[PDB]
């Protein structure tokens, strides 16, 4: 059969290897995975006696029209609720800086005009950010009635709407995602869920359907050569329009390659990973869209300080205001940014996105646990809470082939151009899948599962075409 080689062992190149594999009539297929593991941005670890997940946490959107949501019921990872239809069709305690609680109906308030600015955002099909500052700067105006105290509470309220929706987005600023092509994200009905034992399951369970020896891991491409006519090593000495060429120096004729390697690697590699440089269009739609970092600082705790029905500690920084702030400005220390922390179902997850989450990622393990017990103490109004006990956080920025956590349609890129990362090279030489290839579900597990399958049912539609020829 035909020789393909998938690059990467994430969710997309194991969707696209499975397709491939089940089919009757098989071609010679190997995964090339530069990691020792399976599942990328899908990363469960045992940790603190549990599991943590390093990347991918929800299935948003547990639907019937989820393929994510279908697998995860057919593999039997889903819990009786996530399962239920109520579930479907579809508790926090918010802390200032000052170390006091945030009214409920003030909080109510602000996310009612952030989000109905969302909602409005995403019917224009310059910046989301900008949009929203505009708007949000004509309702200070009449904001009459409000003491200085008042306008100054509910704009900090505001800067962690904007901070919560940097790490939904996964930007750095919401002034550098596109305002048009904001809208064409689909949101799928159901109300987003965990897999209890490890979104890694999943991606394992795809992986072992697979046959023996098709994954070969601690094996990174370093280079795609293309457009060639390349022999092979044995008789009878066929020419290949492919060689993959490894960073251990393996010689890999193929006669399709399907890349699904993360943009942020694209970003940083495609003028050498592509022998010949890839073409304008595409060298072009890599560098425009976005790819963005969000990370996860796990903290342990000997004893939980929150209430046990508290689900998420949000975090309010006195005095902030997403007026201020533009598309590459800063927070005044890193930890402002953090939007709060979930507690995992005694464990916090804190979130971070941005260019000071990438600071983040390189201070040492004990800076993070040291200044977020401060930032605690200083939340809840509490110098004797006790310090964390450990700590677990992701590092996307620094993973070399990773480099961020997912993309979004920045400005100057338009929905056009996750159109033009999926296009394949001549002859369908090169194929590319992944999440920042899908133009309407980027940034998930379904969109890049879902990238795989369209991958491999290209490749399928072409080998059917050479019989009837
Ligand atoms: C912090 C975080 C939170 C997220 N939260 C969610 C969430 O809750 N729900 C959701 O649906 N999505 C979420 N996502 C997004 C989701 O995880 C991804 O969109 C999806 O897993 C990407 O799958 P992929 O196959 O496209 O890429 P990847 O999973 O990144 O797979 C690409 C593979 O390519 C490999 N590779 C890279 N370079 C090379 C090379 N040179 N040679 C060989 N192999 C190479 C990598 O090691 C990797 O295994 C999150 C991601 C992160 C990081």
């Amino acid at each position: 059969g035909p020789r393909v080689l998938v690059v990467g062992s994430g969710i997309a190149g194991l969707g696209a290897a499975q397709k491939l594999c089940s089919h009757r009539a098989a071609p010679h297929l190997r995964v090339l995975e530069a990691t020792a593991s399976a599942g990328g941005r899908i990363r469960s670890e045992r940790c603190f006696g549990g599991v943590v997940e390093l990347g991918a946490h929800w299935i948003h959107g547990p639907s019937q029209d989820n393929p994510v949501f279908q697998l995860a019921a057919e593999f039997g990872l889903l819990g009786e609720k996530e399962l239920s239809e109520e579930n479907q069709l579809v508790p926090s305690m918010i802390w200032s800086s000052s170390g006091t609680s945030v009214s409920l109906e003030l909080m109510t308030e602000m996310a009612r005009l952030f989000y109905g600015l969302i909602e409005r955002t995403r019917e224009f099909l310059a910046s989301v950010g900008e949009f929203l500052k505009k708007e949000i700067s004509q309702q200070v105006a009449s904001w009459t009635e409000d003491d200085e105290d008042t306008r100054k509470r509910k704009l900090a309220i505001l800067n962690t709407f904007f901070n919560i929706e940097c790490c939904v987005s996964g930007t750095h600023s919401m002034d550098l995602v596109a305002l048009a092509p904001f809208g064409e994200y689909t949101v799928l009905p159901g109300l987003d869920c965990i897999l209890a034992g490890g979104y890694q399951g999943l991606t394992d369970r795809i992986l072992a359907s697979l046959p023996k020896d098709t994954v070969a891991f601690d094996k990174p491409v370093k280079t795609i050569h293309w457009n060639g006519s390349f022999q092979e090593a044995a008789f009878p000495g066929e020419t290949f329009p492919v060689l993959v060429e490894c960073e251990d120096g393996a010689r890999l004729p193929a006669h399709h390659v399907i890349v699904t390697v993360p943009l942020g690697f694209l970003k940083e590699h495609q003028d050498t990973f592509f022998e010949p440089p890839l073409p304008a269009k595409k060298a072009e739609a890599i560098k425009k869209l976005g790819f963005g970092t969000n990370n996860k600082i796990f903290l342990e705790f000997e004893e939980p300080f929150w209430e046990p029905d508290c689900q998420f500690i949000q975090v309010v920084w006195e005095d902030t205001s997403p007026l201020q702030d533009t598309a590459l400005s800063l927070q005044d220390t890193w930890f402002k940014k953090l939007i709060g922390f979930l507690v995992q179902p005694h464990v916090l997850c804190g979130f971070i996105a941005g260019l000071e989450s990438e600071f983040m990622e390189t201070l040492s393990d004990e800076e993070v646990l040291l200044s977020l017990t401060q930032v605690l103490r200083r939340v809840t109004g509490n110098p004797q809470l006790p310090a964390a006990k450990s700590v677990r956080r992701s590092q996307w920025h620094s993973a070399p082939y990773t480099r961020g956590s997912y993309s979004y349609v920045a400005v100057g890129s338009t929905g056009d151009d996750l159109d033009l990362m999926a296009q394949p090279l001549p002859g369908l030489q090169v194929l590319f899948a992944g999440e920042a290839t899908h133009r309407t579900f980027y940034s998930t597990t379904h969109g890049a599962l879902l990238s795989g399958w369209r991958e491999a049912d290209r490749l399928v539609s072409l080998w059917d075409s050479q019989v009837e020829q």
